[PDB]
């Protein structure tokens, strides 16, 4: 039975809107995580076969924007590489589907994860047959093909609306959640807990480079009170708000995969051993319930119960589906996203199942904590999860 | 772990803004589907996921093989996702497939690919605005699809760079692409393209038409036609127009489930996928990608080049495919042998789900026992899958 | 003195259909043709001219002030000036009375004056200055957006002839009827050579070849009342106003050149006529067709002259609703209206329009012998313009 | 013979570009500016005939916005409303136009000027055939319809470049005179100058309004070393720079007209009579040099020497080209832009007519200026001139 590891990991920051990474395409940031794995564990980007990439809106990057990653990170022409897209769960599914090269016996190093740029996302309009008469609509992609269901037209923060309302979630609970998130966020992030998971990306300039090491989408000193002050911004009698649900963003995540008897041979200290994963279905009117049957999936697949967890991340799309989540499955608050989710930190949607992956590896690695779990829930209906366990 | 093709459905192959011209990917996705499932006998709500390669999905929506999964009426509680490798997406999409069955991850997977070239959109990014001056609005179909990244040429140009290098004349790839559209036009009128395809109904206001023969074919190519055609990518070049391939919109897929469930089903599989390969090369010269990775393949299927009894090498150029012919060295008699993508288009995602159609319905037609596909991709990469007949 | 302006020559473009004809000939080629013409046509050289005024609606993408490419084209010397300008549908006929004025007050000697327009060159746009930092934009259609919509209510103008359609209690069997015979009697005038004097051809310069445009395309000949009725209506769901009892996007150019009666008499010229007075005056945007009837009356109070005193009238059918309540009210004889058609037949070309119908009045005052003629148009925003012309 | 006065006049503050007007729509200006001339004239809008405003980039504004400004002014249905272009001559050209609407008989009550948002102008591309594949160029209007000339495809900073060389002007010469613009023009809104002019603009904004009263491309404390360092724009051994040259602007400006006769009637003490005005051709390829033959022409119609001029505003487009014109017509520099030019306060191409004007006309007024000239050059080669006199 195959026993396949995270070798190494690495992430961006995560960039605001139009932030600080508005300008850099997703492969940059993509490439400066793939090195980043490599360094990280001592292994030459000559020796990785295979770089899969989570990304949802390539739209005008350019031909395969995961093989651009990859070669600007100096893997060899020689590897290969490529993107896909089971939305919000992209970064994560990537790293499952990286594991299964390696279990399949068609690929020794992997590198996966997922880039997003939702700044450097395009308008667009279909205009070959031409428009003879009257005005068009230039599509923002990133709206289109990230946050608006496509059965149902309307956009994620409704299905969070749907949710909410199931569960009867007060605006007061997903308000309290929203300003545990920052205020765990700002602690990790004051703390030094996400130096190790960081990588520095340098935004190229001419007026002159600058770093970036800092997730800037953290509000410092959230209060309830602001929280309280904000509209609802789906349903005008709604609870769900800006202030409640995650936002726009820039990131990149990435791991190295490899057998557990290959980073043995390499002197390689692993971050975690993928034991099992799962992706399941559900109505996409309440995708936020994803996380439910994949989590509860993926564990029965590792064999173990849900109170053998010692540290969850269970990814924020929107408070009202997240406290719904840690509701159903009942896992203790206190282990779930101890330094901070979504909310908080942003949630670039190609990279958020990466992003979240790393934050469990290096929190992991920082307790000492032996069982962890990865879940996020997807636009359209569906949830992923990844149990991962210390070497 | 052993994984069949249950069985395997495609659109016909629609010309640039042409049968196809507004319909969505994934409405055309949403019949290979449907039509893998209902060949196969198999309950949608029996599939566990679904997986297309497309590499152009811009204003599509959300998750489009979703999108398609769901037209499909495969239910709610599947999943699907999409995939881009460029060109090798829609043959990687049934490697990726086939290995969910193999972990123990599915019982029934849905892999091919889906494209629509006409549907593509032009884009900008105009989030920073554009303070003063004109700027280019970028065709999606060209940038994301045909040029490659860090040359910045179209893939056109590489072709030609392997004109160069196998030193392919002009009147070699006219004798290439005459005799690959005599081949589709003799198979199409055949009735051989009958049992692959499923036809795809274009709804419309004026009358719905139902689409089922591929319709980038010429019929009666003469050399003379080729040979007046001018160099497409320089100007005393060999690449032209008529042997090179097309834009086009089609889709493609193939139902996996492992052997010993196709037998508790009394299906009877189209084929057993015994081995597969990715493997990169300089992207300056991408066309030669099936090269390695047909060997991979075949090494690792255990097999030896004088074992095939039917290839599919994606004529994507005339001179990528002469080049891999030459240097594979096999028989090109068995090549093709229904005609290749220059005759039947190029649907950039679909493309390998599309020659596995090919290459698995003439395997039973003529009764073959061993069969290749394989795809080179934009970027220098080459797919490839070793398919014996049960 | 009070001065004594002429109208020394005229020519128009044949009128092309919307991405017809002329779908891809900018506005001041067709001026350039145009300019030429009323040169040859006067026996006066471009050297002589003093300044062209253009009217032109829709000049977006075509670069700086395209009157002056049309004049430099023409061979218009660089001393002399041109210049654009937008009173919408009735932009053609004003800068005929601006030039006018330009004689009048002694500014110029010698003037090209009327208007341009190609509808189907008109790009779309957006304002992208400011970044889209998110959701989604709309490229706006000019044509619709500067030519055809309401500023103020945000309607299109045949949503104002739905208004006077009520107002005047106008049925779609009186508007179809005028329509067809709109249509009809264009047909006829085309068909007879009519129009052959007033229109100058233009040449369609390609690769595959040139082509050679003298005729109206926009006319259908053969006409049936049937091909009008089974129309749906095209601004109101329980509406009258249809694409075929409409006036249609179309491209063209028209002009005069003018001069002062003793500089024609110097000259030698048979003038095509004076003028003898203009009128522009305002009224509701919502039943803007309804500007011609002050205007009209104004240009009538102005040259002294009674409604009965008129012995042809070019009354602009932008819709069959307005043109019938313009007849309605001002009472005219319809049989001296627009009598070798209209531009439901013709189109309407926004800023060439009015001196499109000018032209038309013009080479049929001269044709019949019409002493006393006046051409009027209605205007986007509520207004109207016309202005009275007698043969010398 | 007709003698038609000037009775009134206001301009807005000239914003930068994409400054304090970036979001207002010419229109929105004119009515301000027409509201103001009603005002300081005490003439109702119900008394007004006819409105005529210059405006070159009109694109996406709707139908007629000349009409637009007129009724969001109160001017009433009944009168009549018309834009026009004659390039940067279009302000002062409406003005001329409106003279003759009264020396003709054709009206009684005229509002003249001009209006330009340069901000708003869109971007363009021409579409109906549609473009079957391939990219397409998104044209800048404000560019190809404002700044570029028809005949040579280059802008008009390579017009200047051409005056500069035929003038043999220094690039020496040039930055002191923009230096020398921009102190001026700083001095005089310093002292109050401007306030005379300016009609106070609001912007309305949900975060609250904004009152916008001075000119906001005025550079203070500009420095002879800041016009130095610059690189030419328009030829890489040029001498034209963004700094000797004219900006980007936004603003609109009126006069009210109406005979000397009912300006008596009335008991108004009108700004001035127009004397003369003149329009000439020249070479578009030296464009700049318009105000030569339109200012002899306009002061021989007056029956004026050069010598008689008290005050003079000679449009700076380019330092070149204005001191081309300088040197040509040999009028006092000192008489020439008393209060700035437009190197400082900045180019609304429609408006600039206009704006010069009411420049010279309050400038006159507060100094007892009894003969004034305002002249402008034109894009693709014409000048317009002016003659003003005191009452
Ligand atoms: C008003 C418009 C042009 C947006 C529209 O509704 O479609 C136009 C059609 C399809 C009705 C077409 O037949 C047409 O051009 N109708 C006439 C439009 C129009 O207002 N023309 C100018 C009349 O003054
Ligand atoms: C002239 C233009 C706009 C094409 C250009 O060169 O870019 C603009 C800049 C930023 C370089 C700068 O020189 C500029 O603002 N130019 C506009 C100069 C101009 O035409 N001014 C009008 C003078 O009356
Ligand atoms: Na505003």
């Amino acid at each position: 039975t195959p026993s396949i590891v995270i070798a190494s990991a690495a992430r961006t920051a995560v960039g605001s809107f139009n932030g600080a990474f508005a300008n850099t395409p997703a492969h940059e940031l993509g490439a400066t995580v793939i090195s980043a794995v490599l360094e990280r564990a001592g292994v030459a980007a000559g020796e990785v076969n295979e770089v899969i990439l989570g990304q949802v809106l390539p739209a005008g990057e350019g031909q395969n924007p995961a093989r651009q990653a990859a070669m600007k990170a100096g893997v060899p022409q020689e590897a290969t590489a490529w993107g896909m897209n089971q939305l919000c769960g992209s970064g994560l599914r990537a790293v499952a589907l990286g594991m299964q090269q390696i279990a399949t016996g068609d690929a020794s190093i992997i590198v996966a994860g997922g880039m997003e740029s939702m700044s450097m996302a395009p308008h667009c309009a279909h205009l070959r047959g031409g428009v003879k008469m009257g005005d068009f609509k230039m599509i923002d992609t990133m709206i289109k093909d990230g946050l608006t269901d496509a059965f149902y037209g309307y956009h994620m923060g409704t299905t969070a609306e749907n949710v909410a309302k199931q569960w009867q979630l007060s605006r007061d609970e997903q308000d309290a959640f929203a300003v545990a998130s920052q205020n765990k966020a700002e602690a990790a992030q004051k703390d030094g807990r996400f130096k190790d998971e960081i990588v520095p990306f340098i935004v190229k300039g001419r007026k002159g480079d600058i770093t970036v090491d800092a997730d800037e989408y953290i509000r410092h000193g959230a209060t309830l009170d602001s929280m309280a002050k904000l509209r609802p911004a789906f349903d005008k009698e709604g609870t769900v708000t800006a202030g409640n649900a995650s936002g726009l963003n820039d990131g990149a995540a990435a791991a190295l995969l490899m057998s557990e008897a290959e980073a043995s041979r390499r002197g390689i200290q692993p971050l975690g051993r993928i034991v099992s994963w799962a992706t399941v279905g559900v109505d996409p009117k309440v995708m936020g319930t994803g996380p439910i049957p994949a989590s509860r999936k993926a564990l029965e697949r590792a064999g173990w119960k849900i109170g053998d967890l010692d540290l969850v991340e269970a990814n924020e799309a929107f408070a009202a589906q997240a406290c719904a989540v840690n509701k159903d499955l009942g896992w203790d608050p206190s282990i779930v996203n101890v330094n901070g989710g979504a909310i908080a930190i942003g949630h670039p949607i190609g990279a958020s199942g990466a992003r979240i992956l790393n934050t469990l590896l290096f929190e992991m690695k920082r307790r000492g904590a032996r069982k962890g779990l990865a879940t996020l829930c997807i636009g359209g209906g569906m949830g992923v999860a990844m149990c991962i366990e210390s070497l």
